[PDB]
């Protein structure tokens, strides 16, 4: 089976990568980083996020596995000490999580896939956008910005913004406010909003049309924007699971105690 | 078709009820408040909640309609001025929202259905419970209490507790904290948690076993509790809709401006 | 010097109390629990709160010291192992913290002093009060209740309600909301409010006049209430300090890590 | 008496300015925008903030007045229709509000005065700083940034970040978090913190030393920062008041209803 390994690039992770490669060498396994069917990420969640984006064009052909040699490592299912057990075991059931499609339109159009979230802020200056849900104008948002999160993303930036944590079996996206202004004149919903598949949330500029748009902690300035459009993707990320590690246990281990 | 009308019981609502009855009298419609197939509620959300509980044993045989003569009236789809249009029109498509099943166990067992939410607080004294998700211990909660909300309930008590607003097509329940203690010694997740169908959240007492349990703003003291169990119900509430009034528009009208 | 010791009443605390008494026996110190000048509390913050209320009529004659044999123990300045050092040292500078005066009026009048906070909730049923600041109507509050905190109280219930932590050298009181309803019809400030000395906050009933009123975790049902009035007290609690233990370090130790 | 008028620069504000000048022409009043003793700002809060910074070197010689022709206008005490009454009346008691001193140090040093707040964010990349209160390390902050607010600033950016509203007679500054990360590994206080005069809060970089620093909505990139230091200023802003318009009424009018 074709596979590749990414590494955080520190000494621990590179050696672990070389060892697993040596170990895969004792089985019918081909190292191919062009068309892998298995992608192993060794490092933190940042490393895992990079792996996902490195291969976001072949998501339906790939199953991902994360090994943690980072700090928090929330998409990690394995400690390094378990690495040889993993090479053997891999020589399994697939689990799918929902993703977020962002469409950015100008005056052509670009689309992006997120595993955690997509956010919008201004290119400096006040941020003001009209929020339109399924063609119906919902609110005019004034403030720092907005965050649209996938279910697995809900434990990340979304969480820090007061969003709910959402089991990844729920096909949804969640919109949270960053520092909205609310007074006599200006009004937002305040609460996070959870949208199902097939709902489209569109942000439309009011004055300024330059925005800093992020997808999974890669941030780009987009100029001359006419619309930013959010929807649950039809595409999913697939994980190879070799044992039960339930989402809520993963949440417990990362936030309550481990 | 068999139908009945509940009323908030003020002058406006009683007269409106009598008028619709007179109007139904001109069609093939039988007033039956034992086995209605249509239940019309005239009043606020409190009136609607009472109607739902009056008939919670025949939910699959009934389609509800709310007319607002109350204050906020969030489950209302009609203004009173539109009442004659409604009797005629009713002489339609059905829409279903998810419900919450609460199981309370002692040392037998009682179950309750909620349209908005179920909450737990102590019978006076400190509230401390162990929160167990799918048999796995998740956290020990210290504080004022906990709230488990349906999707349509998310705009109610849940909202005031910092919960996310959740489109009612999502089959889920949402758990929010009321004033949790968080220090060096005590730790909760903080964030709201959204659970899918088939997940079971169980609250288990630590010391005290007396709790004040609410279902939709009816509150009862339960003694000698061993467990409180939450799960998305298999049962649904059915609304008769005669026109499009999308959930997010309903949210916009109630919170942003109407 | 006249002194007394209260104890949490577990074995650890009673023995520690007996030992300090024996130790004070070797100095010019008289045990007097009617007119102590020093009040030593051995236990948690609950024990300390009880000590304060036991002697709230002689606050200007007393200096308090807390020893922690409890759990969190936030008003504690000493670990038990340091107890003999304390008896000797005590054989010192005084530090004063602000207090909250609550006035409850009927149809006579009762006043209460709080070290942590005073809260108001309804006697069951919806809670609705008009909030009047310095005779000017500020808001109509709908929700679970309200909390008025002293500076030292800000790390307690206030904190769980989203209040700010306030250095106790600031002569102020802080009002926080418990689960306020906010929609098209109903509106509260949302934010905590910090009031200086000489500002009076008055809660006035709208319909129901029965309230559950708490002062430092002692809760009483008050009937036929016309007004609840809050103001920074002219009275202060005095601590004996034998070493520097700054408030922010105390906050750090209790919430960040110790 | 020497005076000057700033204007938002729209037609309404310029004409109003010219009219007041004409009106001052009928009294013993000299227009001097180098050494005014009275500074009238005609526009919104942005206009008022600019006026304050235009003259921040002569704050003890000046009394400010705001006229609102803007949108919200929170530092405004007058509607335009009242302008002639103001010129006459001005032909009064002074009110002082506290200010925030920010010190930025490199490897020399710059100081800034704020009327609303000072914030710190990173120059792109993760923001991580050590927060040191009075030389004692309090927390390591990971997240979007931090906001230090004056009392009058508490109704502004601070409010949107969950800060408490603070009566401006309280000599204090308030620190609020922007989107802090909190998990198994990383921990912040969460709550806003209110500091008295003479307390020093120092932010110290961990890795990156480039920060975007704002003072009252003027934002500058500072490079090679060793420390950012916050303290209640010894300087105050003075308002000329011609009538009672209490802070809490000002809050009520701006947030609850006017
Ligand atoms: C800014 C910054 C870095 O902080 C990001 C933190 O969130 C973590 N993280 C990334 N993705 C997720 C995620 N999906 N859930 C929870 N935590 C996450 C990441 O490991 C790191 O601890
Ligand atoms: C680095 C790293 C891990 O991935 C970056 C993740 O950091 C998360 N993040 C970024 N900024 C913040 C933030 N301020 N608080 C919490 N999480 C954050 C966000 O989810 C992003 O995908
Ligand atoms: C306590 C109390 C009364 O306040 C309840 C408020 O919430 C409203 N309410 C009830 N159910 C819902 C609901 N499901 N969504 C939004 N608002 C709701 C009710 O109409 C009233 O305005
Ligand atoms: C009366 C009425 C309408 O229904 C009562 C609803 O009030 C809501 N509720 C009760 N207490 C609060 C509260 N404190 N804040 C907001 N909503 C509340 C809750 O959802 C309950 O079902
Ligand atoms: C309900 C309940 C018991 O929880 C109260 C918690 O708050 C603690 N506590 C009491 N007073 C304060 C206080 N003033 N500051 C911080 N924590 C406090 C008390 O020790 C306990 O940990
Ligand atoms: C027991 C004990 C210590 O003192 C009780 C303190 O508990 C605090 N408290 C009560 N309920 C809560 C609560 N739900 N969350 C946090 N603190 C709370 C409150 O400050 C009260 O004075
Ligand atoms: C970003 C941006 C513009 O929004 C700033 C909003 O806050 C208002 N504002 C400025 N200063 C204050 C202030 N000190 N208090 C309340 N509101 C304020 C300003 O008028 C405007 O409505
Ligand atoms: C423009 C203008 C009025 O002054 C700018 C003020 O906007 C406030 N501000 C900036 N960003 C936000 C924001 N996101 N939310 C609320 N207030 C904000 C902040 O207090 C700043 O001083």
């Amino acid at each position: 089976m074709k596979y590749m390994i990414t590494s955080k690039g520190d000494e621990k992770s590179d050696l672990l990568r070389l060892n697993m490669i040596a170990g895969f060498g004792e089985y019918d396994m081909e190292y191919d980083d062009v068309e892998p069917e298995i992608v192993i990420s060794i490092g933190g969640d940042g490393t895992f996020l990079s792996a996902f984006h490195q291969y976001e064009e072949r998501l339906d052909e790939i199953a991902f596995i994360g090994i943690h040699t980072g700090h928090l490592g929330f998409y990690a299912d394995w400690r390094p000490a378990e690495a040889d057990k993993l090479v053997k075991l891999l020589a399994y059931q697939k689990v799918s999580y929902p993703l977020l499609k962002t469409t950015v339109k100008y005056g052509k159009e670009a689309t992006y896939l997120a595993l955690n979230e997509s956010t919008v802020k201004s290119s400096g200056g006040p941020f003001v956008v009209d929020v339109v849900i399924n063609d119906i104008h919902f609110e005019r948002f004034r403030g720092d910005g907005l965050c649209m999160s996938t279910p697995s993303g809900t434990t990340a930036y979304n969480k820090s913004l007061g969003g709910a944590l959402m089991h990844p079996s729920i096909e949804a996206m969640q919109l949270t406010e960053m520092a909205s202004i609310n007074n006599r004149v200006y009004r937002t919903i305040g609460s996070p909003l959870v949208f199902p598949k097939h709902h489209v949330v569109s942000l439309q500029p009011v004055n300024d049309k330059d925005f800093q748009i992020s997808v999974d902690h890669l941030s780009i300035l987009h100029r001359d924007v006419q619309e930013i459009r959010y929807e649950v993707s039809a595409k999913k990320i697939h994980f190879a699971r070799f044992r039960s590690f339930p989402f809520w246990r993963r949440v417990h281990d990362s936030f309550i105690e481990d």
